[PDB]
């Protein structure tokens, strides 16, 4: 059995394999589970095991591994130099270096 | 094959140069103002990361065979793992059933190879 424990997060875009890893002192101990998105704030649903909290005081501390990495939004096509009359097989594919990876402009 | 009922929409996919990619869901795909499509799943393999889409079929003989790809977004915090760590002068009381930790004791570091 788990007890649901959540965390709020300093930065509210961050994403997270669903079903992670929870250690401490190198064992693990439970998963996150939900992550929730009111507002401009992030929160975290966690759950751990019902009796290992017994070895966790209520002032500890959270370390969150993790990278920089770009959250896309939307996909877009874009007309070219000079269109090809033929359009578009399907199944076909669109190789890296054919796409542009961008940032939104803010108000 | 064989011919589908009614709404069959066709695939497209897309290699992101950069691995790490991860997208958020509702992601719709537009061309010239029109929203035509959507994405189904995303992959990773080997060193790459994969994309496949859903657009309709009757909106892809307007798409020109030599289009190139947008892709907005913003830069965020892809987290891996969720750690505890021992407060120097620990508390007595263990964690409640149903304890919150604001943004005040949460820490962020960055990996290493």
């Amino acid at each position: 059995s788990t007890d649901t424990v959540t965390v709020s997060s300093p930065r509210a875009g961050l994403v997270m394999e669903k079903g992670a890893k929870v250690k401490y002192r190198g064992i693990q101990v439970g998963k996150v589970t939900d992550i929730s998105y009111s507002g401009n704030q992030a929160r975290l649903k966690l759950a751990i095991d019902s009796g290992e909290m017994g070895f966790i005081p209520s002032n500890a501390t959270v370390r969150i591994a993790g990278n920089t990495i770009f959250g896309a939004k939307s996909v877009e096509f874009i007309p070219p130099k000079t269109p090809s009359p033929k359009p578009l097989s399907p199944n076909a594919h669109v190789a890296a270096s054919q796409v542009q990876l961008e940032l939104e402009h803010h108000h």
